[PDB]
Order: structure tokens, then C-alpha cells, then sequence
């Protein structure tokens, strides 16, 4: 039980927690420690055919019991280890001999009363490593230890055959086709159900209608209950004119042949619940640093995923459905995309069957039946959402206790994070305790109900985020945990969570799946990349048009008022006569809703502002929720009500509204609000989030100007590059890009001079990719965006149909005169909210993945000879309207400029490599251009998170990727402050290594006042094999994804982007771009860059400690940067940055200071005086070296009558009065009468024994502390005056 030098301090890569700063009476830390023994034969246990995962992991665990052990080495504020508590090899432990009502009997010296026998389940609990330990400050001297199974500890070393990556590679000795795993065949019209297409209404309802419209007339959509069990009388939604192309058989999503070797968990939710030894556990116990009974135990409690399963909203059981569930279901079928909102196909981590249900059948409702009315009634649901092994293990970590109850807020997933699959914590866990920690109940919640009550007024960051929800909890949050800490007087949760997917919110025209590879893959599930790609040509007029309303104009020459490819160049006016002529007369009742011929349109921004779950000032206000994203693309930091969370009840009951609509008759009249049955407690949990933030408290294009300012660790050069005429342009911010165009000439040309710009001259920068008539006239563009479907002449405005006639016959056109001058991938429009593209999902996701530093690129030419995108004569930045700017306009990630991005990277030029890599994008006009995306070389994944270091009650932070954020102004935001401060990382070898997160070994706050993080360059866990031994074109990595090809039509040399750049059928373009896909692998990327091996030079290994930059309270101030209403905030802060670009320190940008010390760094230990590193640095209270306990020599004793004592202390403050301080402790130095004190701990009237612990005003921290060198035994000492 004594200290064992063999075992060493460490820190697990799920929570990274081995040092709890203990305070109160016995400051120190429950030092978490493991043997530093390497050379562990993982391959010993073989997963044969007969054995299952359960017994295989049992064999692994028992073999490790025979090969490894763990203990918790409690530390003292001095830094002297006392005892370890080895769970495996501790003999005959005991729990506290509590009282009748539950109090623990603890004589300070005789110690906590033992029961002789410890909590049961020794066999299956001694084999669980301690990964975490927490303190309960409400109750006295209570402690927990988080027992996690060790298969997590050795998780990454198990045979890959069982733990299978989601992506399949095999030999694939045929180049590597990123599209050969994507279902690419488009839907087609059926040849047997022609007459069931949605039918145009019989006769328009005049209703005293004075307005007349020459355009096509609306569709009549109604569903009536009638009288039938499994059918109805008329189901207009269930019309399904389209069908899967019969190309080499049906094209459909079905796992049993779309996944030869499918992703699959290890242990199901029920399996882990029933199994005890393989599941986590939290144990209440008690520590006695100065008693012969050093340790005593309380209660042992398991964490049951059955509480997760029972506490999900009923709708979660049927994720393949959704609140819409009928038209959207059919659309997803036909477009070959996500079925539901959280199907396994796009998110298998949480499905206990894994990808085995990566299909469409069995959505909880009747589907596929011939008669359209028949489909829609509920039936068996075989695809529920549960907590499989990986997700459950990600659901453990950073637990904290409040009052009489404890919470486990989830791990971070690295322990079970494989190379591309991203599991994480989905639902919070709660534990309570009854009758003074005598019994407990295990319960857990879904974070969806925790986060349902979100509204923009809460956060000071970016607005309209995809965070809200509706009465159906088809929103699937999941937190990446930085460590919930009791920051000051508020409780803070920080890290990242997965936004509701804002990428696949648009849809694809039925005949446009073979030329939108980018987004079709981004949606189907073969592209786990969560940035958000820009392909505007093929979007629908509304993403939510029922399929039966798609073929009313199949040719598209008439331009399909009900359904047509989105192009707001033609968007109908919102003019009065226009609206009351097109939409009003088609009034919709409860039973019937009118799909209006009106030509809705708009670029991706308007598309999202309509059909994305943007946060509105009222919570529970997200009706259009498409899907939940891939991996955390949202930095997060919120404050969670301690008192409320304590109050909330364990079990959750759901009302009628929680489940889905019984039948489509009811569905047709869905509401966002309904009366919950008062006997249900689910909605109690709603308003728990006080606020939240993801980035600095900035809005609009100014936020992306900040994005421009932030630098890239891969080179350190910021994106702008302006300091030191065909020069690189800013990529994120469009300020000072292109030419200034007038919003006054945009669209209606009316009421715009002082609407979106508070200046006499509304001058804004159209951005890169813009077009204009000519240098003479730039503001606005005449309607030359005319789209001719066939060769039947252009869109034909002013046509009899295209012009409306209100009462009076004054025929007028419904399409606006002058359109905006940018539909670029970086299109920026404050006014044309139907032509802008810089949405807040863009802004936040780019913040996250640019702080990570792994934003993708789009390329034409690799570094190959004769295929080199050289700089001179083919990169003319000043001219970006023509092909000289090399702007693709199709396949690039929305919100940035490809040429500028690649200059920032250094793929061409000296920015990255000594020799120009000769990799870049050309806007070739000779013929069609093939291209794709690739990784950034870096591999800082998104689930990355540090441990939340609480700097003070007003700020905090952690490390994210290679950067160190600090929420400087989140708890107490201040006007004019940027909001956050940043610190970068120095070690290049650490930066570029394969898996740079087998390097961070926990974070803490250094006593000096600035946190740090550990780095172990020798611990870099790269890929298991160098593509075995043969070079595999596809080689996995944290941030490797199937970036599909994008092949585009030829570009017109001049006036390139009048219209959208049409794509060509790129399905079979993979084999012709082998060189381009060679760069899709990070290893090849770094090989080209010249930093593929240790050739980067510099630090040999760089094993040291990195410290974030010191932040003045004014750090991050942009007070002068803002305002200046002479022009817009974006441009004024751009000028501010250009005046302070070379002062990254002031803004909050820097590189963490690094100190090199030799050693096999593995963890840290914490004492309130100072946190020590790796368990070294023994201290002996240097300041108070010359003070010790006075032996019995300086006591009366001798032989006299029973000594009367205890009169010198009172039921008041129990410290001995100042009269008799030095009677027991030697003070040859500290003779001062203003310090040096004592603290009694117990006594006995009839025996006269006195027990005290010294207490003195600590200089460094003005807090009263105990002392160890007082006596060899310890500050606690009995003073018994024997007997006569």
C-alpha cells in the first residue's frame, strides 16, 4: 500500500485527468498513476471464430491483470506520496462503518470506522483502472474514483479486424476511385405510375380576387383521414412519380451489399448494461491522510446505458423518420441520401447494429407500399438510437459532483476514436445519493432536452446557428468536453458539439446527381467531411418540394414554376401585386396546403435562412431540421444551472407530442407548440442553458475578417498575407476584393441607399468571382443571367407568362431588373439575402476548422513536371473576373477563395517549402477541367480538446488542437473586446506528425498564473503501418475523407461568372486524375511539401512544456477597431487589422512559449502551492524549514493530578486562542504575533487528549494551510496526559 516507485503518474486520453487540486483540510491530490511498463503483448489474445467480443475482451482484461496494475497515489500539499490503493492487489479493504442515519464515524486519529468488508463485486471491480477522482465540497471529505475498463486503455492496440474502421480500403490496387463507394445513379420517372403525379388545381379560387396571374397555377395538396386503418382517401404527399434508375439493377441504400465489411461496435448497449466488469463505475470512498485507517469506502455505483435508452425521447427510436417524415422521406429515397435525421448510414457510432442498418427500410412508418395513401401509418421500428460500446465510453469523463448528486458529462472520444469514425458523448449522466450517501440511483439524460432551450439573445457570438429544436427531439447534440469546472460562482461546460447538419440542407434536382459529386457525396455519407461545399447550379427552388411536384415541368424549358434549379437571377418580385397575385389567392386551410407556382429562389444563404434550424428568439423553434452533422464543427462554452440541474428529476416522462404523429391526417396540421400532458416531466429539463458562445462576440463579415486575421500553424503566415498588382488577395474576407458595387442598383432599386449601409455612399466589395458589365458600369448587372434550358432562347422575361397583370391590365414583369454582381463561392451580399453565401454556419465551422488548421483545398495540377500550376503568367490576382484569377466556382468550400487559400498554404511559392510545390488550381479554358479536394497535410482532428483550466472567475480556456483558446470575455463579456485570446504551438515535428494527439498529456493552471500542456514527441502514435508495405493510394488519417472529383464545363474567357458555372457529368472522371487524387492522402501531401519526414530540421524531438501567452485584461480589445460609422464594420476592422496586423500579441494571437526539459513526460501532479510535472520535484516546505513539533520535553507531564484542559478553546472558532500558541510547535523563526496558528480537530473531556493540526498564513496564497514538517507523523497529534 506504501508508495511504489515502479508505478508512474500518467493521464488517460479520454479525460486526461490525473491531478485533482484538493483543498479544505488536507490539500494535495489523488495522484493517478500507472506502471510505465512498455513492451505489452497485445497480440497475445486472438479473436477466433467461436469467441465473441465479450469473452475476447474478458481474456484481454484478465491477461492485463496478469501484466499490469493501477493505483491512486494520494499526494500532500508538500508533495510527498503516502499511499496508492492498488485495486487489483489491495487485500481486505472495507467501507465506512457509517451510523444508523448514514453519518461516517471518523475519529481523526483512529480513523474512519471500517466495516471489515469492502463493497462487493471485488472480482469484476478490482480489474477496472482508476481514470478520474473528484471531490464533493458540499459534504465533508467525500471522494469518488472513476473506474473505467482497461480495454479503453489498450483500445488502440486491439486487432483492426474486430475494431474495423468505417472506411474500407483493402488491396484496391486500381488507383483509388473516390466515387466507387458513392451511390451516384440519379432517380428517374417511373413507367407505371404516371397518373399519380400531383395535379394542378381544378380552377383558381377568385374569392373576389382582383389580381390575375398568367403563370402556371398552384398544386392542390391535401390528406384526409376518411375512414381506413392502413390507408386514407387521398394522400397527395405520398405521390412518388420518380424511381431509382434501373442501371445494373436498382440503386438504393442497403448495407448487406453496400458494406462488404461494415463498421460495427464491440458491445451493444444492452450487452454493456448487463455486463458489469466491462462497464464504468463510480465509487464513493473516504481518505484519511493521518489515521491508521488511511482509506475507507462508501458506495459503489455503476453507470447504466439503460438509463440513456429509457430517457431518450420516443421520436429518437425512429430517427430514419422525422417530423416531416413523408415528403422528405420520399425525396431522400429518390435522391439517394439520408433517410431521416440521424440514420446509421451517416452516423453509425450510436446504432448498436452499427452500419448494419445503413439502409432505408423500417423507418417506424409504412413505406414503399404501392398505394400512395397506404404508406404513412406507424409500424415496427427496428432502428432505435442507443449507446453502443464506443459511444458509451466516449460518454465517460470530466464528471463533477454538486450537492448530494453527481454528473458525468461525457468523455471526448479519443480513447475510442479511430482514424475517421467520430464517437462522442451524446447524453449526460446523473447520480444522486440518499440518506447522507447511503444509497443511490443511476440515471442519464439526452443532451437534446438539455440544449432545447437555446435562443440567440443568450449568446453574444454568432446568431442563427443550427442549435435549436422543436417538440420532436430529432436534433442530436453531442458534446466534446473540455472539463466542466466550478469556474468561480458559475458552472461552465466548454469544448465542441456537433451542429445540426447545415451542409445537406439544400437538395439536388432529380436529374442532377451525376454532376454534383461534391454535395451528393457530402450528403450520401461517403464524405464524412463537415465543411460545407459550394455547388449552386443544381439546387432546387425549395429544398422541400414534394416529389410529385417535381415533374410538373419535366423538360424544364418552361422553367418549372413549381420546381426548377435554383437561380435567384429569376426570383419573382416580392412586390405587392406579385405576391397577392401568385400566392395569396391560393389560400390554404387546415386540411389542404397549397404548393405555390411562385418562383422561390435564392443562393445557399437564403436557402439556409429558410430551411435551417437557425436560432430564433423563442426556443424550441426549429421546424426545418434536416440532419445532424458529422464531427464537432462548433466550438462551445456555456453556463449550466447548478441549482436547476440539482433539482431536475432522474427519470423522464414523455407526453403525446413527444412521439411522432399518429397518421398523416394529423401530420398535415403539425404545430410547433402543443399542450403537454401536465403529468410528464420531460419539458422540465428545457431551460437549463444560461448562455453559450462559440467564437468572439462579433457579427457579419467582420467575423470572417477575424477569420482572415487568425494565422495557420502550418506556416504561421496569416491568410491575408498583404504585408509584403497580381498580389495574393484575402481568402476569407472579401473586403478590398474585386470592385465596389452599389446595393442601390440591386433588385428593386428602391429603398436601399440607407437600409443595409449607414453611409451616404453604400459601397461594398462584391468579392472574388464577381462579374460586371464592364469597367465603365459596375453597380448591378442587367438581367443577362438568363438561363436557357434548351436552345429555345434565354429565360424569356417579359413573356406573357413571365409578366403579371393586377387589376387594371398594367402588365409588368415579376423578375427584378438588376441582379447582384456576385454568386461566387465567396459571394458577399448584405442586401441580396438571396444571393449572399457567407452564412453563420459557414462562419462558425470555418472558425473551428481554421483554428484546427485543416481546411481543405481544391486543385487542378499537382507538382508533377508538365503538370505544374506555376505562378507567373497564370496567376493574375488583380483580374479575377476572367480566368486569370483561377477561381473554380464549383467544388470549392463556400466562404473562401481557392487561389488565395493555396497561396496561404504554400502549395505554390516559398510560403511552405523551399522549392515551389507547383500545386494549384487553373481556370483552364481550352476544354473541360477536372478537379477534386484534398486534406491540408495537417491532421488536427475536430474532437480535439484540452482540459478546462480555470484561470479565474472571469475567464478560462483550454487547448484546442495546436492552439490555446481562452474564453477571456465569455462569463463577463465586455463591449468593444474581441472576446477570446489565442496561443499557437511551436514544435513543427509535433505539428505535422500523423496523430498529433498522442502527444498532449493533460492540461492544468500553473501556479505562476498561466496554464501549460505536456508534449511527448516520442509518444507520437502514427499510422499502424506504412500502408502495410505497398504504397496504398488511399491511406487513412484523422482528417482523410473521400473528397470527390468535380469536373466542370469549359469557362468563357471573359465574363466568367455571369451565371453559375455549369458542371459536367464527372462520375467517370476519377481514372483521368490519378495525379490529382495522389494528393488526397496526407502522407503524399507532406511528401510533396518537403515536410514528409524529419527533414524539416530544427528541434530534434522538441520534448518540453508549452505555455500560453500571458494575457493582459485588455488583451483582445478592439474597442477602437469597431464603430467608425463612416463605413461598414467589416472594412473598418480590416483597416484596424492592417494597422495592427504585425501586432498579433495585442489582438490575442501568438505562439505558446516553449521550454525543453529532458524526460519521458507522461503526466502532471497538482498541489495548491505548485503543480509538479511527471511526479518529480519533491518539496519540503522551504519557507517553514525551521519549524517542528515540540516533543513531550516541553510539556508539564511529570506526575500530577488529572490535568484540567480544554478551557483554552471554545465552541466558537476552534483554533487555540492566541494565549497558548507556541506551547506545541517550535518557532525559532516565526515568533510573530500576527501569524502562526493552530487548529484543534477533536478532544475528550474525561481523558484530556487533545488533537490539533497546525495552521499558518501561507505567504504565496493568503490561505490557512496545514504543515507536514511539524511532526514526522503529521500535523495531527494526540496529547494524552497519561494518568496518576
Amino acid at each position: 500500500q506504501a508508495v511504489d516507485e515502479t508505478l508512474t503518474p500518467w493521464t488517460w486520453n479520454n479525460n486526461n485527468f490525473s491531478s485533482l487540486k484538493i483543498t479544505g483540510e488536507n490539500p494535495g491530490s489523488f495522484g493517478l498513476v500507472r506502471s510505465q511498463n512498455d513492451n505489452l503483448n497485445i497480440s497475445s489474445v486472438t479473436k477466433n471464430s467461436s469467441d465473441d467480443n465479450l469473452k475476447y475482451l474478458n481474456a484481454v482484461e484478465k491477461y492485463l491483470d496478469g501484466q499490469q496494475n493501477f493505483a491512486i497515489r494520494r499526494y500532500d500539499n508538500n508533495g510527498r506520496a503516502l499511499y496508492d490503493i492498488n485495486l487489483a492487489k489491495m487485500e481486505n479493504p472495507s467501507t465506512v462503518q457509517r451510523g444508523l442515519n448514514g453519518e461516517p464515524i471518523f475519529d481523526p486519529f483512529k480513523g474512519f470506522g471500517l466495516t471489515g468488508n469492502a463493497p462487493t463485486d471485488w472480482n469484476e471491480i478490482k480489474g477496472k483502472v482508476p481514470v478520474e477522482v473528484v471531490q464533493s465540497p458540499h459534504s465533508p471529505n467525500l471522494y469518488f474514483v472513476l473506474l473505467v475498463p482497461k480495454v479503453a486503455l489498450e483500445y488502440h492496440n486491439l486487432n483492426n479486424q474486430v475494431v474495423k474502421e468505417s472506411l474500407e480500403v483493402k488491396a484496391t490496387q486500381s488507383s483509388f476511385n473516390p466515387t466507387q463507394r458513392l451511390q451516384k445513379d440519379s432517380p428517374v420517372k417511373d413507367s407505371s405510375k404516371q397518373g399519380e403525379k400531383l395535379s394542378e388545381t381544378t380552377a383558381s379560387s377568385m374569392s373576389s380576387g382582383m389580381a390575375t396571374s398568367t403563370r402556371a397555377k398552384a398544386l392542390k395538396v391535401e390528406v384526409e383521414r376518411g375512414s381506413q386503418s392502413d390507408s386514407l382517401l387521398k394522400n397527395d404527399f405520398a405521390k412518388k412519380p420518380l424511381k431509382h434508375k434501373n442501371s445494373s439493377g436498382e440503386v438504393k441504400l442497403e448495407a448487406e451489399k453496400e458494406f462488404t465489411e461494415a463498421w460495427k461496435p464491440l458491445l451493444t448497449t444492452d450487452q454493456i448494461a448487463r455486463e458489469k466488469g466491462m462497464g464504468a463505475t463510480v465509487v464513493s470512498f473516504y481518505d484519511a491522510p493521518y489515521s491508521e485507517n488511511h482509506t475507507a469506502f462508501g458506495l459503489v455505483d455503476h453507470i447504466d446505458p439503460k438509463k440513456m435508452v429509457e430517457n431518450y425521447p420516443p421520436s429518437w427510436k425512429t430517427p430514419k423518420w422525422n417530423h416531416h417524415g413523408i415528403w422528405d422521406y420520399n425525396a431522400r429515397n429518390l435522391l439517394l441520401q439520408t433517410t431521416g435525421f440521424f440514420n446509421p448510414r451517416r452516423h453509425p457510432e450510436w446504432f448498436d447494429e452499427g452500419q448494419a442498418k445503413a439502409d432505408n427500410t423500417s423507418p417506424g412508418f409504412k413505406v414503399g407500399d404501392t398505394d400512395h395513401k397506404k404508406d404513412g401509418f406507424k409500424k415496427n421500428s427496428s432502428s432505435p438510437i442507443a449507446l453502443p460500446f464506443e459511444a458509451y465510453f466516449a460518454n465517460i469523463g470530466n464528471m463533477v459532483a454538486i450537492g448530494n448528486s453527481v454528473f458525468i458529462f461525457g468523455g471526448n472520444g479519443h480513447a475510442t476514436k479511430m482514424f475517421t469514425t467520430n464517437p462522442l458523448s451524446i447524453g449526460v449522466f446523473r447520480i444522486k445519493y440518499t440518506d447522507n450517501f447511503s444509497k443511490s440511483s443511476v440515471t442519464g439524460w439526452p443532451y437534446a432536452v438539455l440544449f432545447g432551450g437555446l435562443i440567440n439573445p443568450q449568446t453574444n457570438g454568432l446568431k442563427d446557428l443550427p442549435l435549436g429544436t422543436n417538440r420532436w427531439f430529432e436534433y442530436v447534440p453531442r458534446m466534446a468536453v473540455s472539463g466542466v469546472k466550478w469556474v468561480g460562482n458559475q458552472l461552465v461546460l466548454a469544448g465542441t458539439l456537433t451542429m445540426g447538419d447545415t451542409a445537406t440542407v439544400p437538395r439536388l434536382k432529380y436529374d442532377q446527381l451525376e454532376k454534383h459529386l461534391n454535395l451528393v457525396a457530402q450528403g450520401q455519407g461517403l464524405l464524412r467531411e463537415d465543411l460545407q461545399i459550394f455547388t449552386p447550379y443544381g439546387w432546387a427552388n425549395r429544398p422541400d418540394i414534394p416529389v410529385g411536384a417535381w415533374l410538373q415541368d419535366e423538360m424544364g424549358s418552361k422553367f418549372g414554376p413549381h420546381y426548377f434549379l435554383n437561380n435567384p437571377d429569376i426570383q419573382d418580385n416580392v412586390n405587392n401585386d406579385t405576391v397577392e397575385a401568385l400566392i395569396s389567392s391560393y389560400k390554404n386551410t387546415d386540411k389542404l396546403k397549397h404548393v405555390y407556382p411562385y418562383r422561390y429562389s435564392g443562393l445557399y444563404a437564403w436557402q439556409l435562412f429558410n430551411w435551417s434550424n437557425k436560432l430564433t428568439n423563442t426556443p424550441l423553434s426549429a421546424n426545418f431540421v434536416n440532419e445532424n452533422s458529422y464531427a464537432p464543427n462548433s466550438l462551445f462554452a456555456a453556463i449550466l444551472n447548478e441549482d436547476l440541474l440539482t433539482g431536475l428529476s432522474d427519470k423522464i416522462f414523455y407526453g403525446k407530442e413527444n412521439e411522432f404523429a399518429e397518421n398523416e391526417a394529423d401530420r398535415f396540421n403539425q404545430l410547433l407548440s402543443l399542450n403537454p400532458n401536465p403529468n410528464t416531466n420531460w419539458a422540465r429539463y428545457l431551460n437549463v442553458v444560461q448562455r453559450f458562445t462559440t467564437g468572439p462576440n462579433l457579427d457579419s463579415s467582420t467575423f470572417d475578417q477575424f477569420l482572415d486575421f487568425l494565422p495557420w500553424i502550418g506556416n504561421g503566415k496569416p491568410f491575408s498575407n498583404s504585408p509584403s498588382s497580381s498580389t495574393p488577395l484575402p481568402t476569407f474576407s472579401n473586403i478590398n476584393v474585386g470592385v465596389k458595387s452599389m446595393i442601390t442598383q440591386h433588385l428593386n432599386k428602391e429603398n436601399t441607399r440607407w437600409v443595409f449601409i449607414p453611409n451616404f455612399s453604400p459601397d461594398i466589395w462584391t468579392g472574388a468571382g464577381y462579374r460586371v458589365q464592364s469597367a465603365n458600369q459596375k453597380n448591378g448587372i442587367p438581367f443577362e443571367q438568363v438561363k436557357p434550358s434548351n436552345n429555345s432562347t434565354p429565360f424569356d422575361p417579359n413573356s406573357d407568362d413571365n409578366k403579371v397583370t393586377p387589376s387594371g391590365g398594367s402588365s409588368k414583369p415579376t423578375t427584378y431588373p438588376a441582379l447582384p454582381n456576385s454568386i461566387s463561392p465567396t459571394s458577399d451580399w448584405i442586401n441580396a439575402l438571396t444571393f449572399t453565401n457567407k452564412n453563420n454556419p459557414q462562419r462558425n465551422q470555418l472558425l473551428l476548422r481554421s483554428l484546427l488548421g485543416t481546411i481543405p483545398v481544391l486543385i487542378n495540377k499537382s507538382g508533377d513536371s508538365n503538370d505544374q500550376f506555376n505562378k507567373d503568367s497564370e496567376q493574375k490576382w488583380d483580374k479575377t473576373e476572367t480566368n486569370e484569377g483561377n477561381l473554380p466556382g464549383f467544388g470549392e468550400v463556400n466562404g473562401l477563395y481557392n487561389a488565395a487559400l493555396l497561396h496561404t498554404y504554400g502549395f505554390f511559392g516559398t510560403n511552405t517549402n523551399s522549392t515551389d510545390p507547383k500545386i494549384g488550381f487553373k481556370a483552364d479554358s481550352s476544354s473541360s477541367s477536372s478537379s477534386t479536394l484534398v486534406g491540408s497535410g495537417l491532421n488536427w482532428t475536430s474532437q480535439d480538446v484540452g482540459n478546462l483550466v480555470v484561470i479565474n472567475d472571469t475567464s478560462f480556456g483550454f487547448q484546442l488542437g495546436g492552439w490555446f483558446i481562452t474564453f477571456t470575455d465569455f462569463i463577463r463579456p465586455r463591449t468593444g473586446y474581441l472576446g477570446i485570446t489565442l496561443s499557437s504551438l511551436q514544435d513543427q515535428t509535433i505539428i505535422w506528425a500523423d496523430q498529433p494527439w498522442t502527444s498532449f498529456k493533460g492540461s492544468y493552471l500553473d501556479s505562476d498564473g498561466t496554464p501549460k500542456s505536456l508534449w511527448d514527441p516520442t509518444a507520437l502514435k502514427s499510422l499502424p503501418n506504412s500502408s502495410t508495405t505497398y504504397d496504398t493510394n488511399p491511406t487513412l488519417s484523422p482528417s482523410f475523407q473521400l473528397y470527390q472529383p468535380n469536373k466542370v464545363k469549359a469557362y468563357q474567357t471573359t465574363n466568367t461568372y455571369n451565371k453559375l458555372i455549369e458542371p459536367v457529368d464527372a462520375t467517370s472522371a476519377a481514372t483521368n486524375m490519378t495525379s490529382l487524387l495522389k494528393l488526397l492522402t496526407t502522407k503524399n501531401i507532406k511528401a510533396k511539401l518537403g515536410k514528409g519526414t524529419a527533414s524539416s530540421q530544427g528541434n530534434n524531438n522538441g520534448g518540453g512544456v508549452s505555455q500560453t501567452i500571458n494575457t493582459i485584461t485588455t488583451t483582445g480589445n478592439i474597442s477602437e477597431g469597431l464603430k467608425e460609422e463612416t463605413s461598414i464594420q467589416a472594412e473598418t476592422l480590416k483597416k484596424f487589422f492592417d494597422s495592427k496586423q504585425n501586432n498579433k500579441s495585442e489582438i490575442g494571437i501568438g505562439d505558446s512559449t516553449f521550454t525543453k526539459m529532458d524526460g519521458k513526460l507522461t503526466g502532471v501532479v497538482s498541489t495548491p502551492l505548485v503543480n509538479l510535472i511527471n511526479g518529480q520535484g519533491a518539496t519540503s516546505d522551504s519557507d517553514t524549514e525551521k519549524i517542528s513539533f515540540k516533543p513531550g520535553n516541553q510539556i508539564d507531564f511529570n506526575r500530577l493530578f488529572t490535568l484540567p484542559v480544554t478551557e483554552l478553546f471554545d465552541p466558537n472558532t476552534m483554533f487555540v486562542y492566541d494565549q497558548y500558541v507556541p506551547l506545541l510547535v517550535n518557532l525559532p523563526s516565526g515568533f510573530d504575533q500576527a501569524s502562526i496558528r493552530l487548529k484543534v480537530i477533536s478532544y475528550s473531556v474525561e481523558n484530556q487528549t487533545l488533537g490539533v493540526r497546525l495552521e499558518f498564513k501561507d505567504p504565496q496564497t493568503q490561505q490557512f494551510i496545514p504543515v507536514l514538517n511539524a511532526s514526522s507523523t503529521g500535523p495531527q497529534t494526540v496529547f494524552q496526559p497519561f494518568n496518576q
